[PDB]
This record gives C-alpha cells, sequence and structure tokens, in this order.
C-alpha cells in the first residue's frame, strides 16, 4: 500500500551508499552517520577474513537478489516492531537477514537495550550474507546442506567467529562469546559429537557458542581440517563434508583436544577484546596520489600482473587493488596458508607505519591457491582501501 511505503518513508528516511551502489544502507533519523560508516568498514574487515578461510570470492551464482546488499536499520527496538508490518518478516530477534532480498533489516539500539552493539550485531549476520554469496550454494534452507542439522552449527558457530574479524591479526574472540563459555559448569561443555548435532530445534541455544569453540579451534590447531571443509561446502561434495563431521565425532582424542580449547577461551575471557573497526577509519586522510598507493602496495606484498577498480561511496571513494603472488617452493597447501596469513598481516602493518594514515584503512585477502610447475606457492591476493585522489 502507499500507506506501508509512507510509513517506510518516515522510519527509514535517510539513504547511504556505498559500493557503487552494491551496499546500501537505510537507516532512521537517530542513527548517526559516523555509525554508517562503521559499518561499511566493518563489512570489510569480515569480508577479508571470511574469503582468506574459505578461498573463494566469486559469487556463486549469477543474478541473485545478493549483488545488492541492503541494510535496514530503525531507529530504536521500538520502531523496528514495525518492521514486520511494512516488510512481512518476523521482528522476534534483534536483527534479521534475508537471502533471497539480500536485505539485512535491525535498529540501532543502546547499551541498555542489548549486550550487543549494533556493529557486533552486523559484524555476525555480514557472515550470513558471505556464506550464502560465496560459500553455500543455492538458497538457504534448501537442499543437502540443509538437511540433518548438517551445517546448522557451522552456519552460526563461523558467523560468530567471523564477527570477530580484525584487520591486520586474523580472527580474534570476542568477549561476549567467551563469556557465555565460561559461564557454563565445565561438565555441561558440549562434546565435539553434541556440537556437530545441534539443530536449531533444540531448546538451549548454547550450540551457537560452541560452534564458534569448534570453529576457532579449527582455525587455530587444525587448519587442513578447517580448509577440507570449507572447500567439501564450497564444491557441494557432501559425501567428504559428513566424513570429516564423521572422523571428528567419533574420534575421543579430538574431542579432548576440542574441550582443552574450550578451556583455553574460558581463560582468555577476562582480558578478550570485542574487534570493532577502528577510529583511524573516520579520520581525514589527506590526499595521496592514487598511482603512488598501488605502487607502493604492490611492492609490500610483491605483486605481480596487478589490475585496481575504483568505487564510489556517500563519503569517500575506495580501490580495490588485484594481483598475483608467488612465493617460495610449496610446503603444501595448509602450511602455505598459515604463512601467507603472516606475510599479509605483516605487510598491512608495515604499511600502516607510513606517515598515510589512508594505509590504516586497508583490508586484504587471498584466494584461488594452486602451487606451479616448480611447486611453488600462488595465490591472488587483494586489497581494498580509502582512496583520496579524485
Ligand atoms: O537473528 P538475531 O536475533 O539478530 C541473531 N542475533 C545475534 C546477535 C549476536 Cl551479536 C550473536 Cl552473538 C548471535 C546472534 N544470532 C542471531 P541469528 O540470526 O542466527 O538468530
Ligand atoms: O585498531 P584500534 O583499536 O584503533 C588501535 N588503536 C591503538 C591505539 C593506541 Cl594508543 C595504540 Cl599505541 C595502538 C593501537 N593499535 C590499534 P591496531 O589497529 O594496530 O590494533
Ligand atoms: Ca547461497
Ligand atoms: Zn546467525
Amino acid at each position: 500500500d502507499k500507506f506501508l511505503d509512507d510509513a517506510e518513508k518516515h522510519y527509514l528516511p535517510k539513504t547511504y551508499t556505498f559500493d557503487n551502489g552494491t551496499f546500501i544502507i537505510r537507516a532512521g533519523d537517530k542513527v548517526s552517520e559516523e555509525k554508517i560508516k562503521r559499518l561499511y568498514w566493518a563489512s570489510r574487515e569480515v569480508k577479508s577474513q571470511f574469503h582468506r578461510v574459505v578461498g573463494n570470492d566469486k559469487a556463486l551464482e549469477v543474478g541473485n537478489a545478493d549483488d545488492v546488499l541492503t541494510m535496514k536499520i530503525f531507529n530504536s527496538p521500538e520502531e523496528y516492531k514495525f518492521n514486520t508490518n511494512i516488510n512481512g518478516v518476523s521482528t522476534d530477534n534483534g536483527g534479521l537477514y534475508i537471502e533471497p532480498r539480500g536485505t539485512f533489516y535491525t535498529y540501532e539500539r543502546t547499551p541498555q537495550q542489548s549486550i550487543f552493539s549494533l556493529e557486533e550485531l552486523f559484524r555476525h549476520e555480514y557472515t550470513h550474507y558471505l556464506q550464502a554469496r560465496y560459500l553455500v550454494d543455492g538458497l538457504w534452507g534448501q537442499g543437502p546442506f540443509y538437511e540433518k542439522n548438517r551445517l546448522t552449527w557451522f552456519d552460526e558457530g563461523t558467523a560468530e567467529f567471523f564477527a570477530g574479524s580484525t584487520r591486520t591479526s586474523g580472527v580474534l574472540p570476542r568477549k561476549l562469546i567467551l563469556g557465555y563459555l565460561a559461564k557454563d559448569k565445565v561438565d555441561h561443555r558440549y562434546s565435539l559429537k553434541k556440537t556437530l548435532n545441534s539443530g536449531y530445534d533444540d531448546s538451549d541455544w548454547m550450540f551457537y557458542n560452541y560452534g564458534f569453540a569448534v570453529a576457532h579451534y579449527l582455525y587455530e590447531k587444525d587448519m587442513p581440517t578447517f580448509i577440507k571443509m570449507n572447500k567439501a561446502i564450497l564444491n557441494t561434495d557432501v559425501k567428504s563434508y559428513d566424513e570429516i563431521i564423521k572422523k571428528l565425532s567419533d574420534d575421543a582424542n579430538k574431542n579432548t583436544e576440542y574441550q582443552n580449547h574450550i578451556q583455553e577461551l574460558v581463560d582468555k575471557y577476562q582480558g578478550a577484546g570485542i574487534p570493532l573497526v577502528s577510529d583511524d577509519y573516520l579520520k581525514d586522510h589527506g590526499y595521496k596520489k592514487a598511482s603512488e598507493v598501488y605502487s607502493e602496495i604492490s611492492k609490500a606484498a610483491s605483486l605481480t600482473n596487478t589490475s585496481v577498480t575504483a568505487e564510489k561511496s556517500q563519503y569517500f571513494n575506495t580501490f580495490t587493488l588485484r594481483g598475483t603472488y608467488t612465493g617460495e617452493t610449496s610446503k603444501g597447501e595448509f602450511k602455505d596458508w598459515d604463512e601467507m596469513s603472516k606475510k599479509l598481516d605483516g605487510t598491512l602493518e608495515s604499511l600502516a607505519k607510513n606517515s598515510w594514515s589512508g594505509y590504516k584503512t586497508l583490508t586484504a585477502y587471498f584466494t584461488n591457491y594452486r602451487v606451479t610447475s616448480d611447486n611453488k606457492v600462488q595465490y591472488d591476493v587483494v586489497f581494498h582501501g580509502v582512496l583520496t585522489d579524485n
């Protein structure tokens, strides 16, 4: 009805466009422009870690709604409830991502109204947008991966995981998730087998946190298994996925390794951070000639066959630089991953020691692993940052 669009204009009067129109935020008049900018840059930190782990940055299907991501942010939990009347989806949540619409619906909130800030919640839900676009073929809720609870622990656990994405230090654990784990009685911790068979029909939802613990355990202590699992999902190889799950679930030593990892996480609760974008992203960086940015980045990261695209956003322009990295002799796909991450984070941290504050906006990932005929590690490498040269 014209009555509903009229209401929607009133509740979401502001429109902010990023990335040549592929990332749109509509927001209430009480949502600060500062917060809008933080959410854009948060998306890039999460996107970068996700593509490093998964190894793919090409949309799986052509012409889906999520070619454009739309975020709708109501002013408050109270005005959020009008979203059910307006767009016909549930508001019994802190937010909701609807894949067929490429739309995330949520609301700004005070620390008194939720434990999770808006940026922290967005970091989690944006991970679902990434899973659906770049990892899980077909629509959410369909196909073999949406039977037998196959991906329930994974989808929620990795969303909690990737919400802890940082700029230069990989993925870090979040205080709030570690707090839930720390408050559990030790002998009520989920076994590895129980976590990998948990469902949304469960009654307690602690599985989100034990699912995170699985993801973080694999990330930190068994990255080969984590890569093989993601490759199985990416290739819709149900057989390989089920074999991995069965091997993890039936091995008593793997569960003890996982239990000990939970204890390490719990021990880290007190001093754990909440990864959120730096204020550096909001500073005025000053002019820097564009080709000097590209040249300096390409040299520090030892890239060849480089290309660059520039994109327009509400408040700034950005660039995406792509190149090929060819390193030394491969120590295998999994030991290669680890050294590539260390190299890329070191390069990002070296560039940020530069006087140009614009280098503090850089995010980077690698994808499409392969070895050369000379058995040399090779990757496509992608950098993203602000561009202050019109
Ligand atoms: O829909 P909600 O209610 O917005 C949701 N919000 C969450 C917020 C945080 Cl920050 C964390 Cl820790 C987990 C969450 N999981 C969900 P989910 O989509 O899987 O129900
Ligand atoms: O992201 P933040 O949270 O903006 C950051 N702030 C810092 C503040 C000070 Cl005062 C010092 Cl000395 C170091 C910092 N390092 C960081 P970094 O990016 O390298 O983790
Ligand atoms: Ca999908
Ligand atoms: Zn979720």
